[PDB]
């Protein structure tokens, strides 16, 4: 059906061949559940770039994990898999040692060449997309798996007869069975593995692309090591938890009126005051509500938090702290935990929000981005079950400033008063010296006064100039075009006056915005492209470039940090701009090695990494 290979002939009957003869190869592991550290491999799949391909059983076949560690140790070229995290792992759980410099990874590729394969654009036709291999391989390679294997394995089983509900079920099958499965997963990774090379080379994409190899094998070390946890003590925070959400449910009763199920959908849109009018949704502070697919109105997280209705935050903080007690804290540290230890599964690509159009990545299982910052009290409950390695302390420290350093540094192109404030003093303070030179304060003292923070972030988020005056209580009103927010005569004057105090902040945005309107896309300095089809969203392009360029210089720590530690320590996790680390109990020649090897000068304003305690556990470490 139009491929490089026609694998129906040539494939699914491989043995014991000799994989030296090949610059790239295809592999797929097939376990026993997703569990590391606990699941094991029970056989696993191969394909060659000569249309070759093979499965085999290691169960019913072991002579077959002694052929692949003979074939694996000279191997020089590369390895393809679609989830390389997943299977290196599984892998090293079950005693199949992989040169990990030489793994690849087909999703992480995917994402360099579209970061938009689920986003849904006003012109999108039918369900979301994503980064599956089943999806990629369709959409790049125009290739599917026959659903013939999916019906027997149903007729086995039971469930529907997809790759989601039979995958559970795949070690309980006949090996014959799992073969059929199998060997088209590593055709069709290898088939997109050779389409993704024409396409990183057409489009010019090998510095992001080799950006990302790098990072990869930082990440899946870290993956693979886990975070040490106090069980013990995550049991007591359960019953701390139970305390804040009782808390919670109370002050959302108050707030309205009266007790209520909040998994009730009529009961959420009965407190929140929904009326339709004239084709409108309001709900009781004015906000206008979008209508569900059912033709209610919608009353979803966005929604919550885009009122200004206290209940809407009441809301919003008892789920938050319900899914901290019973996902982050029951399921993912208590029970799913292995020896004492969590192993979250570390997202390369998507950010914390599941965006995937910008360098960020995220934790799963348990999330540990989700704990709060602005809420002390819940990170005080949890942080101290986060344990440093056995024998060692708890450093933690932060990159000070990081998204505003960025800030100013792609400014700073066009404004060199920038490099120099920061010259002088690298430990300035953006918005202190914005202040400074406009004659208003960092910080609002009352309601209306206009302050250089929101400036400066409505700036970053390239906010509209009725959007900049609502962040400062000055003057504004809705109107027609179709809906949006019209700056007062007052708000208007601010924003002038700071685009002639500071030059270049209106280049940065109008640059971004041209280039990537004429060309279709811009990039940061290491490469990350960033696309907007048919312009979509392009007037948000210069704050999508901060994002993407502090994504970047993220995973630019992992790298020196992890190589400054050597083996005085270890990484432990990174949490926004925070960095945590496992070091010796002489730690301070540590830390100012870690502090030199990261800070760096080599952008137009200084990074640096500001110290921020030391303790028995991450809780002590950060002064709670």
């Amino acid at each position: 059906r139009l491929m490089k290979l026609d694998w129906e002939r040539t494939g699914r009957r491989m043995g014991f061949i000799d994989l030296s003869k090949y610059e790239v190869w295809s592999y797929d592991t097939e376990c026993t559940g997703l569990q590391y550290k606990v699941d094991k491999v029970f056989g696993f799949s191969i394909a060659t770039p000569d249309g070759q391909s093979g499965y085999f059983d290691v169960r019913e076949q072991p002579e077959s994990l002694q052929w692949l560690a003979e074939q694996v140790e000279p191997y020089k070229g590369t390895i393809v898999c679609h989830n390389a995290s997943f299977d290196y792992r599984m892998s090293l759980h079950s005693g199949i040692k992989l040169p990990l410099s030489q793994i690849d990874d087909t999703g992480i590729r995917a994402c360099c060449i579209n970061e938009h394969e689920s986003t849904i654009f006003p012109w999108t036709r039918g369900r979301a997309g994503d980064y599956s291999l089943d999806y990629l391989a369709k959409k790049y390679v125009g290739a599917q798996k026959y659903a013939e294997i999916y019906d027997e394995l149903a007729a086995l089983f039971g469930g529907k007869a997809t790759r989601k509900t039979q995958m559970p079920n795949l070690y309980r099958a006949p090996s014959g069975l799992v073969r059929k499965y199998a060997c088209p997963d590593a055709e069709l990774t290898l088939e997109l593995w050779l389409e993704q090379e024409e396409l990183i080379k057409k489009r010019g994409l090998e510095r992001i692309v080799a950006f990302e190899r790098k990072v990869m094998p930082t990440l899946i070390r870290t993956e693979a090591r886990g975070v040490r946890v106090d069980l013990d003590y995550a049991e007591q925070a359960i019953f701390k938890m139970d305390g804040v959400v009782r808390e919670n449910q109370a002050k959302m009763f108050a707030l309205a009126g009266r007790e209520f199920n909040p998994n009730s959908p009529k009961q959420v849109r009965e407190v929140f005051g929904a009326k339709e009018e004239g084709g409108v949704w309001k709900s009781r502070d004015g906000t206008i509500l979008e209508r569900t697919a059912t033709g209610n109105p919608c009353l979803d997280a966005d929604a919550l938090r885009s009122m200004t209705d206290p209940l809407a935050a009441a809301v919003l903080e008892l789920r938050s702290n319900i899914k901290t007690k019973d996902t982050f804290l029951a399921k993912h540290v208590v029970e799913h935990s292995v020896g004492g230890r969590v192993y979250p599964n570390i997202n390369q690509m998507k950010g914390e929000d599941g965006g995937t159009g910008t360098g960020r990545l995220s934790y799963t299982g348990p999330a540990l981005q989700q704990i709060p910052s602005r809420n002390k009290r819940i990170a005080a409950i949890i942080k101290p079950a986060f344990l440093p390695e056995e024998g060692q302390l708890w450093l933690d420290s932060d990159m000070a400033s990081f998204e505003v350093r960025i800030f100013a540094h792609l400014v700073a192109a066009y404004n060199p008063a920038i490099a120099k404030a920061y010259a002088e003093n690298p430990e300035l303070d953006l918005h202190q010296w914005v202040g400074d030179l406009m004659g208003i304060p960092r910080n609002a003292s009352y309601s209306g006064q206009p302050n250089a923070k929101q400036m400066n972030l409505g700036m970053i988020f390239n906010r509209g100039d009725g959007a900049v005056a609502d962040s400062l209580g000055m003057p504004w009103e809705w109107c027609e075009f179709i809906r949006y927010k019209k700056a007062g005569r007052e708000a208007k004057s601010i924003i002038a006056a700071y685009h002639s105090q500071i030059q270049g902040v209106k280049t940065l945005a109008t640059r971004a915005q041209k280039i990537a309107e004429e060309r279709g896309w811009i990039q940061t300095a290491h490469g990350r492209r960033l696309r907007f089809p048919n312009g979509y969203k392009s007037y948000k392009a210069s704050g999508i470039l901060i994002q993407a360029t502090a994504a970047d210089e993220n995973k630019e720590n992992w790298l020196r940090i992890e190589d400054a530690l050597g083996s005085d320590g270890s990484m432990i996790l990174n949490t926004h701009d925070s960095y945590s680390m496992s070091v010796d109990e002489n730690w301070k020649p540590i830390w100012e090695r870690v502090k030199k090897a990261v800070e760096r000068q080599t952008l137009r304003v200084p990074l640096l990494l500001e110290f921020d305690g030391v303790g028995k556990n991450w809780a002590e470490a950060k002064g709670l």
